[PDB]
């Protein structure tokens, strides 16, 4: 299905600091808003991009959708099963494939298709055991983006109306990073209600909604296009770099909020 917030505004209730941990009681007493007048209309199919200045609240509004966090304020609609992929990367002990497949009913194919596009062909061809390696919880001798993909992988895999995607291009193989992004979230994905946080421009041009957040608010929505006229500084700025989606994932942000912080 779709997904809808209409003046959505939530507030620091004890918690979900300490969920969010995976001084906050100190906003809990203030009773400062997490997020404010949020507003976003989501329809079946479309790819929301969401970014902004680094501690904005774009996981938090995550949270609200995922029911762990209340809308004091504001309707909030969408329906179905939603699939979560976090920013940290979780391995669970067992192989490549367990994780992918674990807890759902698994298929040949739909398997194949995921892995595939999610470019987990590339390394598990490297392993003497394939997709049928043995991982210890954590992944620890992986990389970053291999265990980002398989925890996109496993993401993915779940048969779900609402995907809710939290920066999992943030590492080094930046290449890796930008096939990933096409065959898995605007190919394989394309007729699914997809949300996706990230510090990458190209994500931006190629949504169907985008949002911007800053200091719990929000700075933009709307299509990309409208991005530019509305918010010519803004826009002008970072389009200036010529190759800005292969900076560190911290130097894109750090660009993010200094720019955010010059127009505000
Ligand atoms: N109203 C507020 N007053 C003071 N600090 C706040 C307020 N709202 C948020 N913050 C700070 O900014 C953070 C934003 O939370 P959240 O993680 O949801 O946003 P985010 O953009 O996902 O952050 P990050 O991108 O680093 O994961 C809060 O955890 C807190 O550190
Ligand atoms: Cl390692
Ligand atoms: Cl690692
Ligand atoms: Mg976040």
């Amino acid at each position: 299905t779709g997904i809808i917030m209409e003046n959505v505004t939530a507030f620091w209730e004890e918690g979900f600091g300490e969920l969010l941990e995976k001084s906050f009681s100190h906003l809990c007493l203030v009773g400062n808003p997490v997020l404010k007048n949020i507003n976003l209309n989501i329809e079946k199919g479309e790819m929301l991009a969401i970014t902004g200045s680094t501690g904005s609240g774009k996981t938090s509004l995550l949270m609200l959708i995922l029911g762990e966090l209340e809308a004091s304020e504001g309707i909030i609609k969408h329906s179905g099963r939603v699939s979560f992929c976090s920013q940290f990367s979780w391995i669970m002990p067992g192989t490549i494939k367990e994780n992918i497949i674990r807890g759902v009913s698994y298929d040949e194919y739909r398997y194949k298709s995921v892995v595939k596009a999610c470019q987990l062909q590339q390394d598990i061809t490297k392993f003497a055991e394939q997709d049928n390696t043995v991982l210890g919880e954590g992944g620890v001798t992986l990389s970053g983006g291999q265990r980002a993909r398989i925890s996109l992988a496993r993401a993915v895999y779940k048969d779900a109306d609402l995907y809710l995607l939290d920066s999992p291009f943030g590492y080094l193989d930046v290449f890796t990073e930008e096939q990933v992004f096409e065959s898995c979230v605007c190919k394989l994905m394309a007729n699914k209600t997809r949300i996706l946080v990230t510090s990458k421009m190209e994500h931006l041009r190629k949504a169907d909604k985008i949002l911007i957040l800053h200091q719990g608010s929000s700075y933009f929505y709307g299509t990309f296009s409208e991005l530019q006229s509305l918010r010519p500084d803004f826009s002008s700025k970072l389009m200036g770099y010529d190759t800005f989606d292969q900076f560190t994932e911290e130097r894109r942000s750090s660009i993010l909020t200094e720019t955010l912080r010059r127009f505000s």
